[PDB]
């Protein structure tokens, strides 16, 4: 079972190649995910100077995997069954009356850590809307991912709407169509209708120089009741 | 001087006795905060069995003196200049079409630990609202919380509203009255017009058989630009 791949402290490595609106840049992100618990501290770094864009915008793109499923849902999670090999997640991110992000990424063991490889594809952005411009307040909001079966990619499919605060005390929504695909051509668990209620809590390294973000984040699997 | 005594690691403790239209109850909490990151960890614990209402009702309640505070901006940061002897907290918690909390606490140092001690009362609750209804997810969002100088009281005011997610989609908001004033006779800092930007993600200690809840927080200052 990938089941027994998390059992315990799991090492996180993630990379991430972007352009937005023709900015290029990287972000390299590594630190540890207990499923058990349904935790991950990460920390992450870009290595091509400052981000072209509000780092938030970036936190559900850059390891569901180790959301914590509880005994009677442990069935339902098709992240841990598609490991080792692992699985293909892609999204289309809508920014509400600006441009969108289209991701495709790579989640699969690598040796003893888990490595989620991220290419990451913005476009019609506006030159100085909340995005380019960046108006979003630096933190993040709890959001509930609702999941679904898709049987015909053998895999899954998500929905939601991602809630960004502006300095101007407005909110952006970013909507989110995510499609999860394993990789390898072993049979996995096709969960039912649930979803995942996931928090994020972002920090500074006050001694850290490079532009960075400190990522701290709690998922619980839920929505099937027993 | 107070802030001094936040240069590194601090223990904390937190006791609540609440009493919620008629429901006693009472919660104990430990952990530290390090305000040099902002940061707090703590555990709580309903010592008297299971909470009467939504633990994401409690949060608020449950020591921004860990905010922290810029070095452009530490001349603004009333709550640890009101330390060791530290500040009464006072706060009236208004759930929208529902009822309400009216809480007073002490921040203190006992010891080397800083002590929050909290008396709650709750009433006019709905028997099948939100809140005794038990109809909150378990998580919490990010929020500003304003803060005001109060020359008169020799302390500060704030002033925010919180936004619970309801299981069904809707937000059950919760609108926050402050008040602080000093315990001491010594001087205190009187900030200018700025606020705290807060995250709280809740979490749940598998191994915990208890009624009780885990959480994180991250707060920085900001509003004064320099
Ligand atoms: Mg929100
Ligand atoms: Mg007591
Ligand atoms: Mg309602």
């Amino acid at each position: 079972k990938g089941e027994e791949l998390f059992t315990g402290v799991v090492p996180i490595l993630v990379e991430l190649d972007g352009d937005v609106n023709g900015h290029k840049f990287s972000v390299s992100g590594e630190g540890e995910g207990d499923a058990t618990y349904g935790k991950l501290t990460l920390k992450f770094i870009c290595t091509t100077g400052k981000l072209p864009v509000p780092w938030p915008t970036l936190v559900t793109t850059l390891v569901q995997c180790f959301s914590r499923y509880p005994d009677h849902m442990k069935r339902h999670d098709f992240f841990k069954s598609a490991m080792p090999e692992g699985y293909v997640q892609e999204r289309t991110i809508s920014f509400k009356d600006d441009g969108n992000y289209k991701t495709r990424a790579e989640v699969k063991f690598e040796g003893d850590t888990l490595v989620n490889r991220i290419e990451l594809k913005g476009i019609d952005f506006k030159e100085d809307g909340n995005i380019l411009g960046h108006k979003l307040e630096y933190n993040y909001n709890s959001h509930n991912v609702y999941i679904t079966a898709d049987k015909q990619k053998n895999g899954i499919k998500a929905n939601f709407k991602i809630r960004h605060n502006i300095e101007d005390g407005s909110v952006q929504l970013a909507d989110h169509y995510q499609q999860n695909t394993p990789i390898g051509d072993g049979p996995v668990l096709l969960p039912d209708n649930h979803y995942l209620s996931t928090q994020s809590a972002l920090s500074k390294d006050p001694n850290e120089k490079r532009d960075h973000m400190v990522l701290l984040e709690f998922v619980t699997a839920a929505g099937i009741t027993h």
